């Protein structure tokens, strides 16, 4: 027995007794009623007091009336509670609107059945009927963005509502810590200009994500009516959460205001939504007014692949690259081989900044018809590694000079792009070419894709901008498939092109693709992700490992390469062998035909040689499935 989704619904409010009885109806997936629930609460009843009651310009609040773990199985998956200790501060207004938070912890019906966690709330007027007014900014969604998604936020909760329903003013009142009301709370967590907690936490990796962007926690909405006011309702006691440095009581870095009665006059809500958003929306507005379209050939006499780049504005026409080259900050072009096994490594592949601060490199031309042509100098093996070894493919990233949301000439040839306030990144391309003519070879895009990425980094993610690299930014126009919907993939199979199976400019780093997510995130992100595969995922491509070679793991003692076989390399980036996480020993991984950090020749020989997929029946759901 197992629940996958448990819905909670309050079907009826009644206060015909004084203190409300309330029912509760639970549902599986399949909309079957839940009967024996063991830990349904209410967290929380609570009244809204309006916008403005508690002086001009202040913000609604939610006042406490109690809780109650008090309710009767009914034995048809509704659920009756009634409250011991009702309103024991004796403030329940009837003509206010009424809310209670539903909670059901995560456990176990009776006859073994798993139940999960779920939480909700449901707002009334105050006879149980629909609400008159409501106080909804936000939905819990936002935060699944980038929190996984019934798993605890911090501690207490899953989903928002319920956090917005302890962290009131009245609980920080009560506490004399104005920081701990939800409103301000969840700016502080997310913004470095502070620290919080006991502890002085600086939210540095908060900052680096969030970015104080509004808009990824406020969204317009036709389910949340008082969505705006996050530019509508401006209060010293939420603006100061990031504004940390203005003293409004003293004037100290503004004039002095005394309470919040003026804030709107003179923050008017056209102002504030628009100087937080302006700088994301002008540099999207960038990155969307031109394209480029890349195509590549391999010359089969002297097996070196030509890339044409064509250039192309918002609407998908031809734009000479002749009439923007004074703008493009860089232009590189990397090429390696074989997508599904790369076979040049991070020193072999072939890589120039075709443009560099609007001057092209003496390897680069551009043609009469305005398309940029360059031609790999690298030696590309096609055909030295199999039917793969066929297919190279060229990843092109460029960037132009930018300056306050407009396009500018470059005016520096030497600008080093360590200050990324002076570029935008733009669309990055993917070209294929085959040296026989057939149709290339593409790696698989369908475990993982750029719709996950952008989760936590947004679409408009300027990959690896700055002294090294223009910023690729993943979009459509490198999609070669779609899903089973007819859906654009973005894969991030270019990416390959660095992120090699001999890893990228040292064996140090296990550098290639396989491993160099796994390794960043589960260091960085474990706080948002620990072992939530689908943060990432769709699916596993296990059929995948039958087209891999050996992949680099270590470097040895000389910094020369030490390489695994391919499922064992994968797994154990985050199961290091000889640590707490990895029960099998390095002998017992042999024994399953392994090579662990052994010759690249040991390991690409024992490639497909391990019998780890016997045992190991990995899903997205449970990749520990096994025996
Ligand atoms: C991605 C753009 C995010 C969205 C949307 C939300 N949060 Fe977040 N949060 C995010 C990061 C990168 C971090 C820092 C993690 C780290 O490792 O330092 C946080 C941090 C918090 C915290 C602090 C405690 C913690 O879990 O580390 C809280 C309490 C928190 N976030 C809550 C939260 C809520 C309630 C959200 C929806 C309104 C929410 N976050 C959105 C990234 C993102
Ligand atoms: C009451 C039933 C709570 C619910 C639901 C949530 N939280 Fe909470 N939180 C609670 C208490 C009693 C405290 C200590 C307050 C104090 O006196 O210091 C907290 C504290 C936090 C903090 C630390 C804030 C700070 O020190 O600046 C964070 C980041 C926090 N709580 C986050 C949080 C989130 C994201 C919640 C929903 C998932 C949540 N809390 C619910 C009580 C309650
Ligand atoms: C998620 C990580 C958020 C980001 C980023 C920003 N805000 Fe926010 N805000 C968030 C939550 C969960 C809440 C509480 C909503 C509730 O129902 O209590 C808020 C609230 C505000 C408010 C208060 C509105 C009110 O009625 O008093 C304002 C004025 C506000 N937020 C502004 C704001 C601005 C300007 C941001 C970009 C700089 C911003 N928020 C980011 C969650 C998140
Ligand atoms: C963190 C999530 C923030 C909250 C909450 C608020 N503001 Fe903010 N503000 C923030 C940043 C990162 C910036 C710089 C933005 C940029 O692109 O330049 C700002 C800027 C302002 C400004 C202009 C700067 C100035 O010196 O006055 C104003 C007037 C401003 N912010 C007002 C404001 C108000 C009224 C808020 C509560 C509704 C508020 N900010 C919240 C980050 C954050
Ligand atoms: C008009 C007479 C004002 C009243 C009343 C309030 N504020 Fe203000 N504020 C005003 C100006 C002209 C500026 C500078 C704008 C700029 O872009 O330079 C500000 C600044 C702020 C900021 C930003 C602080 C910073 O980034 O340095 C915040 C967060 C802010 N103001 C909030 C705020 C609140 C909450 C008010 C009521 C209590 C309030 N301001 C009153 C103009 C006026
Ligand atoms: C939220 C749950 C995330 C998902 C999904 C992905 N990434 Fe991520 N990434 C995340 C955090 C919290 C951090 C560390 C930030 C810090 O400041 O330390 C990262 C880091 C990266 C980096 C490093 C560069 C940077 O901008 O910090 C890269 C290059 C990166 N992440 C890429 C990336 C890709 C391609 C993803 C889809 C496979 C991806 N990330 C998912 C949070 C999250
Ligand atoms: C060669 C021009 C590269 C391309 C194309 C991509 N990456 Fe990269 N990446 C490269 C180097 C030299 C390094 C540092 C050494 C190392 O292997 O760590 C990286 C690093 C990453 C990281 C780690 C964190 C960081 O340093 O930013 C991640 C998560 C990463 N790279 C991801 C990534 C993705 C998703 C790419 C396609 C969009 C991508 N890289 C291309 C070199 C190159
Ligand atoms: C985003 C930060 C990721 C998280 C979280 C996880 N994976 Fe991952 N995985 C990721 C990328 C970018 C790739 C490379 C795809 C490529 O083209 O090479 C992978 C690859 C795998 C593979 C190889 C098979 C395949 O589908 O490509 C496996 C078996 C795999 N990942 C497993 C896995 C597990 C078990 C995770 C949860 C603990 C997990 N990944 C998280 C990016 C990310
Ligand atoms: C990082 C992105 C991971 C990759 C890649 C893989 N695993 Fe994993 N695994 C990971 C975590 C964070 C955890 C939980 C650790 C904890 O105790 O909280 C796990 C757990 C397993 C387990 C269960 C633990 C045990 O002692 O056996 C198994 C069996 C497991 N993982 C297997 C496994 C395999 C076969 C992988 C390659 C396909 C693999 N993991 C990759 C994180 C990550
Ligand atoms: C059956 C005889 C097995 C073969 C063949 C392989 N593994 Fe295994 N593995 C097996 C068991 C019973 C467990 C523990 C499961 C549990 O829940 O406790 C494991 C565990 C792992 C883990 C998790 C390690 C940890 O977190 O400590 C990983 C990463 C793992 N196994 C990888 C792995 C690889 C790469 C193999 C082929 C070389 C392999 N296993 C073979 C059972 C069996
Ligand atoms: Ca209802
Ligand atoms: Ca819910
Ligand atoms: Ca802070
Ligand atoms: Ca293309
Ligand atoms: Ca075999």
């Amino acid at each position: 027995g197992s629940i996958q989704t448990l819905n909670l619904d309050i079907t009826k409010v009644s206060y015909e007794n004084g203190a409300p009885m309330v029912t509760v109806f639970a549902t599986n997936e399949a909309d079957m009623p839940v009967i024996g629930l063991a830990n349904l609460e209410i967290k929380k009843a609570l009244q809204l007091i309006p916008e403005g009651a508690t002086g001009p310009g202040n913000s609604a609040n939610w006042q406490g009336l109690g809780s109650s773990k008090s309710y009767v199985d009914n034995k048809n998956g509704s659920y009756t509670f009634k409250f011991d200790a009702f309103d024991s501060n004796k403030v329940f207004n009837a003509q206010l609107t009424q809310r209670f938070n539903v909670v059901s912890a995560a456990g176990k019906l009776a006859d073994g059945t798993t139940v999960p966690v779920a939480e909700m709330v449901e707002d009334f007027d105050g006879q149980g009927n629909a609400p008159q007014y409501t106080k909804n900014i936000v939905s819990h969604e936002v935060c699944a963005s980038c929190h996984v998604e019934g798993e605890k936020i911090y501690h207490q909760a899953t989903e928002v509502e319920t956090c917005i329903s302890c962290h009131t003013q009245e609980f920080a009142d009560g506490r004399g810590k104005p920081h701990v009301a939800f409103s301000h709370l969840i700016h502080n967590v997310h913004n470095a200009n502070k620290a919080w907690g006991k502890d002085n936490k600086i939210p540095t990796v908060a900052q680096n994500i969030v970015q104080d962007n509004c808009q990824v926690c406020h969204v317009e909405s036709d389910m949340l009516t008082e969505a705006k006011n996050w530019s509508r309702i401006p209060t010293m006691e939420v603006c100061s959460s990031c504004h940390v440095d203005i003293d409004f009581a003293a004037g100290k870095g503004h004039s002095q205001q005394l309470d919040n009665s003026n804030c709107i006059a003179c923050h008017n809500s056209d102002w504030t939504a628009e100087l937080h958003t302006a700088k994301t929306t002008a540099t999207k507005n960038l990155i969307n007014q031109y394209g480029i379209e890349t195509t590549s050939t391999i010359n089969t006499e002297t097996k070196a692949a030509t890339i044409s780049v064509q250039v192309v504005d918002a609407n998908g026409t031809a734009v000479d690259l002749k009439t923007i080259l004074p703008k493009v900050q860089r232009l590189e072009i990397i090429t390696n081989v074989g997508p599904n096994n790369a076979t040049l490594g991070y020193s072999g592949k072939d890589s120039i900044f075709a443009i560099k601060n609007g001057a092209l490199d003496p390897k680069a031309t551009i043609n009469d018809a305005g398309k940029l042509v360059y031609t790999t100098t690298k030696d590309l093996k096609l055909g030295q590694n199999g039917a793969d070894s066929d297919t190279a493919f060229s990843f092109v990233g460029w960037s132009m000079c930018s300056s306050e949301g407009k396009f500018v000439d470059a005016a520096d040839p030497a600008f080093d792009g360590v200050d990324v306030t002076k570029y935008t990144g733009m669309k990055a391309d993917l070209a294929f070419a085959t040296l026989s003519g057939k149709a290339p070879s593409t790696r698989h895009v369908d475990s993982v894709n750029m719709t996950a990425c952008a989760n936590c980094h947004t679409a408009e993610f300027e990959i690896h901008k700055g002294k090294q690299h223009a910023g690729f930014v993943m979009t459509e126009q490198l999609s070669h498939t779609q899903d089973a919907n007819g859906k654009a993939i973005v894969g991030l199979d270019a990416c390959v092109t660095c992120h090699t199976p001999d890893g990228t400019y040292s064996f140090a780093n296990r550098g290639a693709l396989e491993l160099k997510l796994h390794k960043k995130h589960v260091e960085d992100a474990y706080g948002l992700i620990g072992g939530n595969c689908a943060s990432c995922h769709s699916d596993f491509n296990l059929e995948s490992f039958k087209k891999k070679g050996a992949l680099n793991t270590a470097a040895a003692a000389d910094k020369t390469g030490l390489y695994s076989t391919p499922i064992t390399a994968t797994c154990t980036t985050c199961h290091t062998v000889g640590s707490q996480y990895m029960v099998h020993t390095k002998e017992t991984l042999e024994s399953f035909g392994a090579v662990v950090d052994g010759t690249k020749d040991d390991a690409t020989s024992a490639a497909q040689s391990e019998t780890c997929f016997y045992c190991h029946t990995p899903t997205v759901a449970d990749h520990t499935k096994v025996k």
